[PDB]
């Protein structure tokens, strides 16, 4: 839409108050213009339709119940554009400004969130297994990194390659959870998922099998469910992620910590310069050895803690 652009105020799923970027025309949309090509929220109205239409409101206060998915949606990709712009010099997932666009209230009692390969679709959930899952951060930010896969690696969604493009939405989602500093931990989905167990959370990365899924390549699963294993499978490059950054000993292997920031770097690389479409785990260790040599130096601290991270968790 053409129009004015402004700042409105609401409040997310969580009740929390934000501020955000709209544009005024006749109605106030849920359209920033000040992040490249601009963010744009739609209405899909309990359908699924998409996108739906743009969201209109007359007074630029976003308080209502019906509101609260629409907030955090738009919120929240921005901050995923800021973390991808500021930290690693990255325009939108195109890398050229591409406009964001996401639709909320998709469906009825629809327990889940997707990039569609066009835009970002969010789900209300069924009020028990989920609330809106726009409200998650590490959600939104793992959804979105599935767009910058797709225009990067490109890695297929099946298989070994399918688990290491969850992996990889996993770690980002993780870190732009830490860099808006929401309360941030190394578990996913734990602000949406059962409104009324504390605690839980639908992933893991810091102990994978606490929730069932592998944390030793020994342990992988081989069936065809699930496209191959994609969302279990990536257990086990989220503990090698986890123990590069953290660090820890896993089945008596012991690694030394390097940090968020770094493990961020090296994996950025490996998926921006090495990883194809059919890379597997083992062209991931080369990837990941590859990319902290570049820089930081084949004989770093670094280098050395990516090997022992994939040697702990059994991957050559
Ligand atoms: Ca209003
Ligand atoms: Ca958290
Ligand atoms: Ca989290
Ligand atoms: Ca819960
Ligand atoms: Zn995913």
């Amino acid at each position: 839409i053409t129009g004015t652009s402004t700042v409105g105020v609401g409040r997310g799923v969580l009740g929390d108050q934000k501020n955000i970027n709209t544009t005024y025309s006749t109605y106030y949309y849920l359209q920033d213009n000040t992040r490249g090509d601009g963010i744009f929220t739609y209405d899909a109205k309990y359908r699924t339709t998409l996108p739906g239409s743009l969201w209109a409101d007359a007074d630029n206060q976003f308080f209502a119940s019906y509101d609260a998915p629409a907030v955090d949606a738009h919120y929240y990709a921005g901050v995923t554009y800021d973390y991808y712009k500021n930290v690693h010099n990255r325009l939108s997932y195109d890398g050229n400004n591409a406009a964001i666009r996401s639709s909320v209230h998709y469906s009825q009692g629809y327990n889940n969130a997707f990039w569609n390969g066009s835009e970002m679709v969010y789900g209300d959930g069924d009020g028990q297994t989920f609330i809106p899952l726009s409200g998650g951060i590490d959600v939104v930010a793992h959804e979105l990194t599935h767009a910058v896969t797709d225009y990067t690696a490109g890695l297929i969604y099946q298989n070994e390659s399918g688990a290491i493009n969850e992996a990889i939405s996993d770690i980002f989602g993780t870190l732009v959870e830490f860099y808006a500093n929401k309360n941030p931990d190394w578990e996913i989905g734990e602000d949406v998922y059962t409104p009324g167990i504390s605690g839980d959370s639908l992933r893991s990365m810091s102990d994978p099998a606490k929730y069932g899924d592998p944390d030793h390549y020994s342990k992988r699963y081989t069936g065809t469910q699930d496209n191959g294993g994609v969302h279990i499978n990536s257990g086990i490059i989220n503990k090698a992620a986890y123990l590069i950054s953290q660090g820890g000993t896993h089945y008596g292997v012991s690694v030394v910590g390097i940090g968020r920031d770094k493990l961020g770097k090296i994996f950025y690389r490996a998926l921006t310069q090495y990883l194809t479409p059919t890379s597997n785990f083992s062209q991931l260790r080369a990837a990941a050895v590859q990319s902290a040599t570049d820089l930081y130096g084949s004989t770093s601290q670094e280098v050395a803690s990516v090997k022992q991270a994939f040697d702990a968790v059994g991957v050559k």
